[PDB]
């Protein structure tokens, strides 16, 4: 579940279905499960979500799933959006996947297609996606890849005129496992896009660098308290520069037959600048935060959630449960 | 109840009393039970209904229901109503349901009569309202044929000042339905139904003409869990502005969470086929049609109470949203 | 309690304390008991309440209930009450007061129930005064019951430095008939009367009410867990020179030992083809939706017992903010 | 607890820790307990309230208490208050002691009560003190209770306006006797007097009541006993009010299950209900009817009493489940 | 768990996180476990803070702390701001580092603490250090304990307004002796001067503290332990105020079940409670009572420590359960 991970900070050692899209070989080390993620229709967060994963006998697996809407797409489209507020994110999200055992190597893809359009005068809105992921893995060595094809949103209603298109995505990650407890990872984004707000072109080139590992300090049954460390180093043209140390640790535990408990901390130890360019200026604020969640189990039902009132410390009855998702295990 | 079969996608697969209304040869596979929806009385939503089904014998079925509406009636009704000079047009008042069925040999049938009858004769209001109809259905355990037919529907208002009246000219639904597993099934129908109205002398005239085939394959259902899915393509007509060709895909479970819960949960969506045109221009509309639904039930023996979880639109489990929709059952 | 009789569609099948007032030979089948309503002080929903009922040897039963206000009395205030709300201080009932005993003779039980009340305000700003006085015979055979309800009196004053008004009752009979043919099927019949006359500035008011009921009970499903009942009846109403009315309720509900710490009822009703409601003058006619259902949960901690309504009834949500409404506890010995 | 006191109807009956503070004697029969009411500090409602009572060998008690406050005191301050006078100060860092001892076949307690508080800023100028002291003894079917109010003050001197509350007497003897472990009767006489000077206006009270009463168990059992009882309470108010009563009230508590405790209970005046003003001749008959509940969590030496918040408009929701808890740990 | 030591009136007697924070030597007692403080990320109450501690062999034990904030920069802040000067920066990032040895038959430990941050952007101008040690021992009777603060600048230059503080030394020993395994005595010194300069006009403050005081257990049991204490404190700021207070606590954990512990207190200030002003010479004596309650769920090594909500208004509904929540996993 989206909460699942959330809680566990994207650990990068966790195993989930929401895991799994960007590393399509987790599709044959995973269980056949369908998963549903609460939500509405339109544009609202949560988002409705839903999809299923099953082995073709013993060495294959397939699936697809509902709803789901990128990152990347979203953010650019949320930018643009406010600064012309009907621009569209993705529709219908489609994603297929598939994955096969080639001896000791495990391979998987998924693709992903979305498409929408709104042809009335007073809005003239359409919005297209695709793109594709493959990885391979071996048990001790890991690779990846995350390619998108295309991305478009256009508004030409009232002589007002806006479009955003996705001129590249590429995302490369390697994986080494030193060991079942430990191991180590790298990844490359490059994400260049162009827009034109009404005549006026903006364009970005977002360029980010990823080191890090993730060892676990307390080795035990009912729950692993695990830790990460991580070197993080993010360039956007003429706009900014980062460079971030996230430090976090947590841990997972099957507290009851009914209840598993998620929680963790993070903070940028000693590398938390992000100067700006142009400027000189810096910033160096408080990084430190928390996620909190819990699984209620009932045999093959889950239902994963994330604790409604951990940001202000507060858990009663008006804030109990939020980011709900429910999982069948097959 | 209307939440399990809400939380359930409206599958074609589910047997509930919800169901059955339009379908009478299942008030013979039905348990004998009874039913209470609970809300209020009046034009509340949602209404105040409740009904029962025995058996008569070792080969027959009758019973009666409360309060249950016309969801077309409504729906004229309420787009009429959107035309305040307007807003006394009165719904199905009361509405009385009796039902029957039995077993001759292989093929079970039964039959639905629907009635209804308000008035409110103050010089302010001259509102009436009245409807009738009737469903009929035959099944054999491969073969199912059903037909739905409504007589009248009208709901005029004369307070002196304005007038409004809406008038069923015709509708009918006939389905049929193919079993070929225990666990597969395809089934096709049609809807005709055309509605007159008149706005202080602007006489309306609206048609609708529907088709849809489909398919449910439940795959992977045991006794303590069912999960399903389906197909359907589905094309819609008004006469004058509406062609609309829709693919909905969905899938669903309905696991026995515990001895005291069982957990219901279905997500939809239109596949490729999203499309919606309007006649007076050629302009097309493929909009968001993700949609999820959940809901819970919790069983005390011969006792169940059934909801939806009234936070699933927002994704919260909290005490001020946690049951919605509810109704209770009572297994005789 | 209240809560209970309500979720079971006030059926004239559930015995109750609450049932028991009118019914005074209701109080020797009851086990030995005491009930709080919970409420507040003066004219608030809901208002507080409570009593007892004791055995007294072995053939016979007393006990008294503080605080039962009557509807007939509350609803004649309250039409003059809500008449600038220069008539809102006329008084209820204040300090009721109920003394029922219950003995079996032969095989014949009876039962009488005292109703008293008074009360006054004499602050020359608050001139206000209110009594009320009255007795409920019965008898029971097991298969003939007979029911005999009598107004002694019943008054409310109003004397402001401005405004008079007063209410007064001048008669409320309501005889009551039942037949026992089996221990499922019962049918009865119900004649009342009912004149009231009230005072405003000097400008007479007067109500006269005639009513007549006849139905029956009966069982669609029997078990040991929780039965199921249903009954149909026939209402007709005539208010002198103002209105008519001929109704015909059918009701369906039924109560559920759902666990040991669990009873659920569950009720719905509506007035099937003979809804029907005349004015006088004008002799128009009004026949809108009649679809009613209640439902509510009794918690067993084994002698007590607390018994409350779903307050999410007329919404269908059972949320936090509402759970539990009209609640009243109930200890038994 | 206040909240287990006040469920029960505030009957003579009732063992509890808040019922041995003005009969000492009781502090010898409790068993020994740490009590913590739920609170804020200062002149809020619930106010924060906490002490002990341990037994020294084996029939001696003794024990202290934090945060208690008098009715007379705070009822006199707050009369003021509602008619620049909204800062006179209520009993400060209220200071109970309290000791008891077996005398062979009588058991005897002593309590005393102390309180001081002071705020000399040029714009509250306000100053309370207190002081009193309760001696009761019991036999077992004989209890004597003399409660004797020393002192008790509250002065204001804002600068712009002066006020002065004063206690010119306190006097509460009540003689109890034991028909029957179960059946009881009790007698009570109790005078007060208040004076103030509202800013150069003398303004004084003078209160005398009486009270008879019995308490009865009609109903016997060892998970929970039912009693009721009948009371005539007389209420004088020199040149001003009379009240003549006969508040009549019934209840029970019920150990339902191994961690709830249950209470309830009904009351009202029947027949008496009148209360004369001694200026015109006009009398007062209203409504009287009242009802309380509450629940206990006994977690074993660990039990939370409390009361149900929404009693008075019969609710049961998660929004009015619990109110006047109060923690109470037995050693 | 904050909210634990809270419940227990930051009793000397606990052994805890934030109590090993101050007391190093308390590491090497503490069983190993990681702790997580909900809160959210910025100027926020609650703040989110976590770490853990784990043992390097049979006689060694470090960890590491995220997002603890010292309360002498958080409330020299606040005042600065409360004194337009609203981006003065709390502390920034803050980061914890502790050993503790068994050495001997001596248990020493040191914790280091360092935090900084900036904002650099021309309309805000902020800038926030600061650094400390803290050094501990104990043989079993003797307490040694030394808190020394290095840096405390905390600074706010925007276009109008500029603001500043700066700490000129924090210095805490605290010495204390354990005369049984249930009495102990303790006595502490603290000095600690900050010098402010808002927009020109310089602001000096001086505090000087002397505490001594003693923590009892009144009742012994297995799964619970009633404790009391007394304490005498004297606090002189220099040429602003003076006070002397006496501080007598109680309360108690319980294991209230397998799953439940239940935590409460109470406390006051008795006969000794006043503050006396150094310039004009006035005295405050005003209401001290107050109370604290919590709660426990555990879940076998997971442990839910929570602070009822309700507490100060005597309520437990669902708008007031739980509060100040923490999250603590024990290896």
């Amino acid at each position: 579940s989206k909460a699942r991970v959330e809680a566990l900070a994207n650990s990068r050692h966790v195993l989930d279905f929401q895991t799994a899209f960007d590393r399509p070989y987790q599709f044959m080390a995973l269980s056949e499960q369908a998963t549903i993620e609460w939500g509405n229709t339109g544009d609202a967060n949560p988002h409705a979500e839903g999809g299923f994963v099953k082995r073709h006998g013993d060495d294959s697996a397939f699936g697809a799933y509902f709803g789901r809407r990128s990152a990347d797409f979203s953010e650019a489209v949320q930018t643009v959006r406010d600064a012309f507020a009907d621009l569209m994110f993705e529709q219908n999200g489609l994603n297929l996947f598939y994955a096969s055992k080639m001896g000791e190597w495990t391979w998987g893809v998924t693709a992903k297609y979305s498409n929408g359009k709104n042809e009335d005068p007073t809005v003239g809105t359409k919005a297209t996606s695709a793109g594709v992921a493959v990885a391979a893995s071996n048990g001790t060595w890991d690779f990846e890849l995350v390619q998108g094809f295309t991305g478009k949103s256009e508004l030409d209603n009232g002589t007002v005129t806006a479009e955003v298109e996705s001129k590249g995505l590429t995302n490369v990650t390697v994986g080494y496992h030193m060991s079942p407890e430990m191991e180590v990872y790298g990844n490359v984004k490059m994400s260049k896009v162009e827009a034109d707000l009404n005549g006026t072109p903006i364009e970005v080139e977002t360029t980010s660098y990823k080191v890090g590992m993730v060892n676990t300090l307390a080795k035990s049954e009912e729950g692993n308290f695990f830790y990460g460390v991580e070197v993080a180093s993010t360039k956007v043209k003429d706009d900014s520069e980062s460079l971030l140390l996230p430090v976090y640790m947590g841990v997972e535990h099957n507290a009851a037959s009914w209840l598993v408990l998620r929680a963790s901390v993070a903070q940028n130890v000693i590398l938390n600048e992000t100067k700006d360019d142009a400027t000189g200026n810096k910033t160096d604020e408080d990084s430190t935060r928390m996620a909190a969640g819990a699984g209620i189990k009932f045999g093959k039902s889950v239902i994963d959630a994330s604790f409604a009132g951990s940001t202000t410390g507060v858990i009663n009855a008006n804030n109990l449960f939020s980011q709900v998702a429910y999982t069948y295990t097959f």
